[PDB]
């Protein structure tokens, strides 16, 4: 959900 690490 953050930083482009789409799953986080």
């Amino acid at each position: 959900x953050q930083x482009x690490r789409x799953p986080q």
